[PDB]
């Protein structure tokens, strides 16, 4: 039983960078894959990264591919999402999610644990 709090949204201008983070809460943040999906107004919700409990590379949308990189610190029971070069295409709630490492599931959305999301906004427009 985990609950999750995604923070460090924003409304950042094209080319620049934000970093999510995902605060776990509950018994044996080591024993959780961690997902982070986002959807836009109007729009299915997408995977972005996941990220698992052993050695291996994380996973990512082709969609971010080379641009975002999830990370874990198991320490600080928190998951990260750095994302760079970001576009206006990038704009959603992005959404942490958490199940058990030995469970299989065919969709992200099987996912049992989930934040209530924060919003990124990405705005060519210089009201920076």
């Amino acid at each position: 039983q985990v609950q999750l709090q995604e923070s460090g949204g924003g409304l950042v201008q094209t080319g620049g960078s934000l970093r999510l983070s995902c605060k776990a809460s509950g018994r044996a943040f080591a024993r959780y894959d961690l997902a982070w999906s986002r959807q836009a107004p109007g729009k299915q919700r997408e995977f972005v990264a996941s990220i698992g409990v052993t050695r291996n590379p994380p996973y990512y949308s082709g969609s971010v591919k080379g641009r975002f990189t999830v990370s874990r610190d198991n320490a600080k029971e928190t998951v990260y999402l750095q994302m760079n070069d970001l576009k206006p295409e990038d704009s959603a709630v992005y959404y942490c999610a958490a199940k058990d490492a030995s469970v299989t599931v065919a969709t992200i959305e099987d996912y049992p644990y989930w934040g209530r999301g924060t919003q990124v906004t990405v705005s060519s427009e210089n009201l920076y």
